[PDB]
Order: structure tokens, then sequence, then C-alpha cells
């Protein structure tokens, strides 16, 4: 009954995210990846595409499932009877903002946030920077799971 | 005749902001909360009311709106000190950059003070965002602002 | 079945550490508080006793002394996770370096959690230094500790 | 033979950027200032002209426009190093992320240099914003720029 | 009757420190530089002289030595405000931790102010270290301190 | 005539240091590694040992040489007619102190400091942390050059 939610926009999911999912999956009895959607801001990928990319890359994790949602993250967490958020840290993370949100989320809902640093190899990739580099021809193939690289280049072209 | 100006957009004013207002009022003879317009969720006119309502008990504090440079606002009132609050998530490096620029162009000092731990994670933006999605931020805002923020959404 | 190790010198344990312990105990099936030693104010056994009393209502947390590599203490108890608290003044860059080292050499993960705002400025060293010079740090330490501390200053 | 690229939007160039240019020009055989574009206050050619005039006494520095990946602009000119300045408010974490990305995808190194204290609080954006509202930022910009800037506010 | 205390070891006092002294004196009615002993390179008695010499032109500033808690020093003089300077290399996270502790145990506010860019990289330790190895730090220390620091080495 | 000094105690040299040496060597016409010695603080390795470990690991760099020194770094730099310092950045670097020293060094001697981040793989090793981990049996072999690992274990035993 131990469990955590891993939230984000995942547009697209990166190997930095995957690294965090795997560590969460190894340490909690269940993990729910929360694909949080802004209903007014279209991303590069649809919810279906975002969810499929994550599923294809997490198939070896039997205790991880993927769901989309919107609104307050702590409502998503508590609706599933959970009380924990696992958030990844990378180079360029706005950690001070993450801390402010962690304190806010604990205050309004009693939900705890656990931060874990992604591996050095995956520490400089982010969804936005990966899309930017790929838009101008840069090779980001080593920084994204296989379910993503193709689809990304397709969107761009 | 010491004095300081406490600037911000106060959209709306939080308990973090009030805490800073209070400390400034207890350490300077005269304090002027500067509501620098730039709309937002509130009109300038009602940002001011909410601050005045939450600070009616501070005799030596008063609230005005401003436009243009903050340093002109401060100096056209014969002062040269700014008091800014620090919370979790404050972009303090940008604050330092503005502090040095402001001292350079006008000789105005900036004093930073940490807000109380209890209000260290509330910010105007975050409180609005949580309150829109239906979370309770009543412990983080003055009662003057709370019932008013709700009525401006619901 | 899940578990984490909460390591530290806990000289003495603070309410900040206890906050972390409680959150780990609430999430993981098993928590082990590892009292890793170096010279301090309290002996290992004194530190352990103080933690045990502070965590009396946490049935799934136990306290042990440790020596050697932290990752050895962790993997020898069949676990693979460390939970470390964050406060004002923590030195997070060093923590990150240690977390990446510990992952590299042993596959052990480190999860960080921010202690509550009320407990975010107490550290063992600062509480001792304040108590030393006659400051009241009772509200920052568990009741068990405050007596045993002041009773060691004499 | 040695060389570096100094990239940026330089809208407009500041004395902070010029400090960096001079230090790069003093160390490397060849420096190329890359004016990488996006909408701003000055056109690319206007930016380039302003940099050329500011760097008139640097015979081994030239200025070119760029589009596409920065690392492409660098490796196409036969170089493999970027020199970036640091000031108060820089966002060094983002710079580090970009530096590690640029090394990963192209083998290009990034060297960072702190601008001199006198020039450490000016940024293009802040100087424009201050000038906009009638602040004197003449001492923070090259003489060539101060005129062309104020002559654009009108 | 406003007032603030400016604490430190001042071993020796730098131009960074003086800059803060001056700003505090221009914004509070009364200022007390607190030289908190803990020896070092100087005796407390001569740390005080060097400060008094460099601040003879500040009428509303005076210098005393203290021991024990800084908050007792401040409050046993009927004040409740501390003014601390910020430079490049200030451990500001520890400063924040002390600021919150000090507010908690005694209700004393801490105001931080950035020192002028020109003195932003001098610190007592670093100036001593450079001056021992024979580098010129005369532009970073008051002339009262300079000739005196030399004579205490050579 | 372009040149830089790479300073440190190098007790022992790490792969993080080596990474920085290589980048400095690639970008400047000459590099001098300055092994700065505190004459009152003995380290784990003698100056000879520190210098040999660096030399054995930098043999493929024809424009790099190694020298020891003490006192002011800027005197070391300027005595060799150079005007540049290249300093590596890693996880845990006291960057604010490095900046203070950079500004101080520019002020008193006109010497410029260029900072470069070591590769992610070598970003969490430091001389002190490597000695500590090795003291308690931890495997740091992947984080140090071959000229170091043996000698280190020898010192410890
Ligand atoms: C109003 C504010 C303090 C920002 O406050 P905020 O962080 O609450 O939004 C800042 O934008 C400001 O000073 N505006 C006035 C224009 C100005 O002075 N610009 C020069 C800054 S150095
Ligand atoms: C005990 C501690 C966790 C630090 O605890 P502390 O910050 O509370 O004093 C750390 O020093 C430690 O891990 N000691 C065990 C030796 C070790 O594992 N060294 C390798 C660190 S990567
Ligand atoms: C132009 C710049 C250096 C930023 O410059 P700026 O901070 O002065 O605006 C950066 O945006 C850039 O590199 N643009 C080129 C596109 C690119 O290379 N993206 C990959 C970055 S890892
Ligand atoms: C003297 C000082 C301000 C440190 O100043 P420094 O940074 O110049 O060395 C600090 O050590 C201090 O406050 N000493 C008095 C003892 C005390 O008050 N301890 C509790 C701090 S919360």
């Amino acid at each position: 009954m131990t469990g955590a939610v891993c939230p984000g926009s995942f547009d697209p999911v990166t190997l930095g995210h995957l690294d965090v999912f795997e560590r969460a999956a190894a340490q909690f009895d269940e993990v729910i990846v929360a694909v949080l959607i802004n209903p007014n801001k279209a991303g590069m990928f649809t919810v279906d595409e975002r969810i499929e990319m994550i599923r294809e890359s997490t198939a070896d994790l039997p205790n991880l499932r993927v769901e989309s949602g919107q609104g307050l993250l702590v409502d998503f967490v508590r609706e599933r009877g959970l009380n924990a958020i696992v958030k990844g840290l990378r180079t360029g993370t706005d950690f001070e903002y993450e801390l402010q949100m962690a304190q806010m989320n604990k205050h309004i809902a009693g939900v705890d946030t656990f931060f874990v640093a992604t591996a050095p190899a995956y520490s400089f990739v982010s969804s936005s920077l990966a899309k930017e580099v790929a838009t101008y021809g840069g090779d980001v193939s080593a920084l994204l799971p296989a379910s993503v690289h193709q689809r990304l280049l397709g969107k761009l072209r």
C-alpha cells in the first residue's frame, strides 16, 4: 500500500524521467505517472501520444501505471489514496520553486514530496531543451527512450 | 525622520507581505507600501484597499500606487531605502541585480528581510493558482483578502 | 516490502530530524535510523536513546549505530534507499555529491525531503550553540532532548 | 591556433559583454561574436554595428550573425569553444545545462568568465527597462550604444 | 528612536564592512558595531580602534565588544534590528538560518544589504591571506587598517 | 603564446581534474598544472607522488607540463608570463568562493579565470571524497586515473 505519484507534462518523456520512474518503482509498492495537462495549452504531443511513449518505455516495471489528469496535483494524489510525490532533480531544475510547491502541497493536503537526482548521464536533458536541440538538427537520441526519438522527429518535420 | 518603501504588485497581498510590512513599520519612522501597476486579478484600487484593510493597525504605514521607476517613487517622497521580503522561491539573484542597479542610478539602499517560516511558501501567484483549483489558502492570506478572492472567482 | 535508512550524527536529534523520520515511517514499511559516529556532545548510546524516546510512537522505525560506509550499512540490512532531510543551511550541493557517489558505488538511491517550516532553521550545532549561551531552544527539540542537553551544559 | 565564440542576443551589447569580449580577445588568437536571433529592440545589423564599434580596438575579434544550433555555428568556423560571461542574475544552472548539452552533442567546450564588479549588474533587458523610464544607464553601456538606444525610445 | 546593530569579528574591518556601516547609519537613528570576540590576527581592543578610526565621521555610530548571544547584545541595548552585509562568497543560507533562529528566540529582525560592487570580493580572511603572501589589498581596506596590517606582519 | 594554469592540491588527481586538463590543453597553446603545496599541511601524497600521478595520466598531452609551487597563485601565473587560470566545476564546488577568488585575482594581478564544468561522469568525484570512500572499502576505481588507484590503496593500507 506504499505508493507515489510521479508528475509532469512529459512532452515528451526523457531518459531523465525514466530514470526517476525506475527508482520510484523500486522503492514504493506502486507508482502512478501523472501526465498533467493544461487544457488551454497544447503541447507538441497529444495526451495519447504522451501516455503511449511512457508506457512503451516502462513495460518492464510491473508496479507502474500511467494516467492523465489536470488541476491540483494533490487532488490527483489523494483521490488515489496516496500521500507521496516523487520529483526528479536535474541540472537546471528550479529547485527553489519545487521546494515552495512542496511546502504548499504539504500544507494544503498533507502530501509529502521526495526529491531524487537523476543519473549524471541524464542530468542535462529536459523536454524543452531536447525539443529545441532536435528542432535545429542536433542529435538527442542518446537522451530519450526509443519510443520517443522517431515521433519527435516526425512532429518536427 | 527615517523611512522605507515596500514595493510589489500585491496581486493580492499575502501574509508574507504583511509580515514584512510590520517589521519595516517597527524599524522605520515612516513606511510606504508602493503598489506598482504593470491588469492582473485585481485593479490597483482594490489591491490598495486590501492592504489598507490589513494594515489599518500600522499608524506609520500608508499605501500608494506608482508607475515608472521604483527609485523615483522612493526619492520623490524624500526617502532612499527599500525593504524587500524573502521567501522560498524568491529569485534573490535578480533581486540583488535590481538592488545594485537601484543603488547605482539613484543612491537608494535595499534591505532584505526573511519572512516568517509560516508564510515562507505563499506567493501571490501560487495562492491564486491553488485557490482557483479549489485548495484552501485561508491560513496564508489576510481575512480581508480571503473572502474577497473567493468572490472574484466564484 | 519497502524500507529506507535515515542517516546522521544526531548530536542531538532535533524536531527537524523527527519530522523527516515521521514522514519516512509513514511511507516506507521499515525505517532504520543510522547513528553514524566520528567527537560530539553525546555518546552514541545517548544519541540512540534520545531518538528511541522521540520516535516512541513510530512502531516501524528502529535505531542502530553504524560505522564504515553508509551504503554498506544500508545494503547489509537488505535495503537500497536513503532518506535525508533538507533545512535552511543544509549544503545541498554536498548532499547531491554524496547522493551521486552513493548511487555510483552501490546502487543506493537517496530521497530528499524538506522539513516543515517551523523546524527548518534548527540544526544540532546551532541549537547547542544557542543553548550554550542561554538561549531557549525548547520548542525546536523533543522534550526528551531539551532536558538531557541543558543537563549536559552544566 | 586558438579561438572561441562569444554568443548572445546582444540587444544591445553592454559593458558587461564587452568586458567578456576583451578577456576572450586577450587570451585566444581569434574571437567570433555570434549574434544569435529570435523579436527585440534592435535589428541584427544594428546589433552587429554596435558590437563592431564597441570592439574597434580588438583586431582579432569579429562579429557575425547566426541561426541554427550554436554548436554548428562554432564547428563550421573550425572552433570548439564557447566563452560565456557571468553576472549577477545570470541563471548559471541553465548555462550549465546548455554547456553540458553542447558538449554532449558536438564536443564543444564552454568556458565561463565573471564580468568585472562595476559591470556585474547590467543586463540588456534591465538597462532597456531602466532607460525606458528615464534612468541614466550611460555608465553601463558603450558610448556608441547609449545614443542609439535613447534615440530608439523616441 | 530607531536603531540597528552591525555584528562581526572584523579581523580586520574591510571597506565592505564600512560601506554597510555607512548605509545603516544613514537609515537608522543609532548604530552599534558589535565586535564579537571568539584570538585572531588582532586583539579585540585594536579591532575596535580600527573601526572607530574608520568611522569617526559617523556621529550616530559607536563600537562595542560583546560575548555570548548576539540577540542579548542587541536587546540589552533596547534594540531589535540587525544589519548584515552581503558579498560574493557570503554563506547566505547560513545567514538566513541564523536570521530565523534569532527572530525566534528573541524577536530580533535581520536586514541584509548588498555591499558595493567594488568591495564585493574583499573579506577579512581573504585580505589577510593575500596580504601575507605579498599582494596589494590597500584599495580594499581603510588606510587606518592597511598600514596597521602590514606592521603586524612585517 | 596563449596559455593557462590549472591549479589545485591534486591529492590525488581525479578523472574530473584530468577531464579539465584535457579541455584546457585543447583550447590554450600551453597548459601548466600547478600543484600548490601548503608547506605546513602534509597531504596523503608527497609532491613527487602528486606530480608523477599527473604526469603518467597526461602523457598524451604534448603541451601540458606539471610544476609545484606555493604562495599566491597569481604570482605563479605571472612569473611564467601567463595571464589565465582554468578552474574545473563539479557537483559540490564552492562556486561562490571560486568567484570571490576570481575577482580578487583579477584585481590584484589582472589575471583572468575561466571556469569549465567537468563531464557528468566525473562530476561527483573529488580528492577528499574519493579518499574517504576508499578508506572504508568503497570502489572508486572508475573515478580515478590508473596511476592513482593502486597508490591510493597502498597509502590506506
Ligand atoms: C514592481 C517590482 C518591484 C516587482 O515587484 P514584484 O516582484 O512584486 O512583482 C519591479 O518590477 C519594479 O521595480 N518596477 C518599477 C520599474 C523599475 O524600477 N525598473 C527598474 C528595476 S532596477
Ligand atoms: C553520516 C553522514 C551521512 C553525514 O551525516 P551528518 O551530516 O548528519 O553529520 C556521512 O558523513 C556518511 O555517509 N558517513 C559514513 C561514511 C560514508 O559513507 N562516506 C561516503 C559518503 S559518499
Ligand atoms: C543564443 C543563446 C546562446 C542564448 O543567448 P542569450 O542568453 O544572450 O539570449 C542560446 O539561446 C543559443 O544557443 N541559441 C542557439 C540555438 C541552440 O544552440 N540551442 C541549443 C542550446 S543547448
Ligand atoms: C559573530 C557572528 C555574527 C559571526 O560573525 P562573522 O561572520 O563576521 O564571523 C556569529 O558567530 C554570532 O552571532 N556570535 C554570537 C553567538 C550567537 O549569537 N549564536 C547564535 C547565532 S543564531
